[PDB]
């Protein structure tokens, strides 16, 4: 402790401020012109894609606590680097979310794009949808940040962005799409609406972990943890058969 | 038999579950907000693009039996690996398709995006459209998975995704766009609607094979099958002319 | 004469069939659902992007006579390879355009997306717009096919596609956007509507050439034509100054 | 002075002509069909992405004085090369903007997409939004033009384009989105509407500089300016401790 990391820690702060600012803002109920699911999907997806590009080298652009946690369960980040990230992400989030409230005229800042269950979907259903929404993202982020595969280097930024977008295309009708506890918290804070908030903390965290676990373990990534104690296996591994050869011979004598 | 393949087999299962879940879901008749052709095009196209990215290394992301079959006619996959894929794809498909029925409120899960002929288009026409819809995809997938060309490495995921999207942009008005027997089966199963189902099994399979055949044979890919018996040609190849030289000389004597 | 070229010649045929089929089809006046400028923009742009990807290695994916001509004025293609391309492009075009008429129910195949002046725009204006629409494309195609720059290898397919898209986003309101004499001819043929057809042959050809000329000459590409006769310059180049040195000395004596 | 630079200077002229021509044009109030926020977002974003691709090698495709200035504050361009750029950008801008007025029928060229405060947003708010709109772009442009990172070479053109797009998705509702003093000036000129024009010169310039400063200094880019006088530090750096060792010893004697 500590060096460039502090700045990297910062980078996330700038990222989640920006993403939430643009994101929520682009999803408001503008009376003269009203946001379509796609546009709102594009806006976030592009927002992330843009950030993962900008700050990808500096931070890994988690830009999302669930992603961070996914990165943690998968042992891609420190335990310290995780906490500082989430902290910044939550703070960076409510920062932009406030800047937006200030920047927007009173008539149309209504909801502020808080995450909220729609079409009579149960918090039980809703949370299920959020689970998958994030996992799919986590699966993308990992395949594209995966060092093992640099031959298909492109395209972590754009692919992720559009993954996020894909999340929205479905997850809006159920929830308006959190995928990102930071994202869903900031507006809930400023606006005071915490209805079924937990949904946007469990669905993501759960899908994100599952995601992390499947890529890190269910599929990939072959390597040796070295703590597997492969020195014990090699003692019996040849010797047990030598023993069978050696012990069966001495039974012969 | 058998190793990582089993997992790869799995990967497809996860892929077709996800793609169909997001896909159908994003194409439902949401009363408050209704899906435009583009959005529904983007949603699938992005879904595939995202998957080919995520699971591309693990599976080849066929995510489609017609693609798999295309890959088979083109000798890009095993005969065993094909069957297991299709199996998983069909099962992975109806899996997400069910998860969606459960997750969606009763009022708006109506059709469930089953594939169904629209605008008084004949199953004869419809099937013709599906033919081309898939071929074009198959042509893309191959050009982008083509090993011979790594200099233009990018961009198999995004290009494929958007290819899929391109498929939808037209194939929706005729059929709502199958390109993918798995995709069109899952909803037909759960919903019981099997009207003109065959269309979504023949159009794709046919276009996919054609596609596979043109890239594998009509154009490319120069290599030697070695079973061409090029050892017989080389016996006559020089010697026939030596024979003409040698036999015309001995006619001179 | 002749080898793989014949097939490459073919590749264009398959490309322009496909692009026009999907393209026109996706831009028809569907009564139940009607195409927005974007969707129609995306549909073509994606169509090209997809093709340049699929057949890029085989053909260069001109997919457009104006592009071909641009490639000709820029000396990127043979004079023979050009003609065969254009021929195939025109034939490939009217081929898909027919397939579409056959595949589409009578009620909604109306216009068939023929190119036609809109919003009381003069053929004089219209043609001007088409000029720029294509040049911009030609400028993109060249920068992305430019061998001199392989460090930024990506992304010829996607960038071109979206360039095409960009063309449509503006060129639809003026003309429905030709950029491609093949594209605008096929529907004019089948439908019999040749109103102001020339516009879609001059605007493109003109913008395409201009485009070709600026990249090939106004900017780039440094190389030696060797016919510049740089052997004459090198005789005077040093010797004229030696002569000044040598002749001024002998004037001194 | 001077060589290819003159042409490069030109390249910007061609770029800002094109971008503004397509851009404004695609954002006009077309009566029969009216531009959605996305489409207008796509149109510019694609326009830039296309240009950064086409002319990226020749110019750096600033295509924007604020970007240029950002590039200046960050010492990425000459002081001379900056001025000529801005000059050309402003002139290239009003050039296309005029070409558009001439090309468009009188009924629908109304606003001409001038930048203008909307939804009762204060020039104070408005300018704040513009600040962030550009910074985010500047952050992207730099991360993607950053030489230090060629391993993730892609994708400067597309990522930038879509960054621009992201700018529009939000910045339209507040201002119709300038991000680009050139862009906002051209229409204000031709149309005579200079209402709150300053907003579109301060917001961008301010966000662009901030952006430039954070990437150039707050984060990155490790290098040595050599004017840091690291020769003074190295005199005391070892010697001060040798002095402590040497001076404490002589105090011992």
């Amino acid at each position: 402790r500590s060096i460039a990391f502090s700045r990297a820690v910062f980078a996330e702060f700038l990222a989640t401020l920006l993403f939430v600012f643009f994101g929520l803002g682009s999803a408001l109920n503008w009376p003269q012109a009203l946001p379509s699911v796609l546009q709102i999907a594009m806006a976030f997806g592009l927002g992330i894609g843009t950030l993962v590009q900008a700050l990808g080298h500096i931070s890994g652009a988690h830009i999302n606590p669930a992603v961070t946690v996914a990165c943690l369960v998968g042992c891609h980040v420190s335990v310290l680097r995780a906490a500082f990230y989430v902290a910044a992400q939550l703070l960076g989030a409510v920062a932009g979310a406030a800047l937006l409230h200030e920047i927007t005229p009173a008539d149309i800042r209504g909801d502020l794009a808080v995450n909220a269950l729609s079409n009579s979907t149960t918090a039980g259903q809703a949370v299920t949808v959020e689970l998958f929404l994030t996992l799919q993202l986590v699966l993308c982020i990992f395949a594209s940040t995966d060092e093992r595969r640099g031959e298909n280097p492109g395209t972590p930024a754009l692919s992720i962005g559009f993954s996020v977008a894909l999340g929205h295309l479905l997850g809006i009708h159920y929830t308006g799409c959190s995928m990102n506890p930071a994202r869903s918290l900031a507006p809930a804070v400023v606006t005071g609406k915490f209805d079924d908030h937990w949904v946007f903390w469990i669905g993501p965290l759960v899908g994100a972990i599952l995601g992390s676990l499947l890529y890190n373990y269910v599929l990939f990534p072959p390597a040796k943890s070295l703590s597997e104690r492969l020195a014990v296996l090699k003692g019996l591994e040849p010797d047990t058969d030598w023993e069978e050869r050696e012990v069966r011979r001495r039974q012969a004598v």
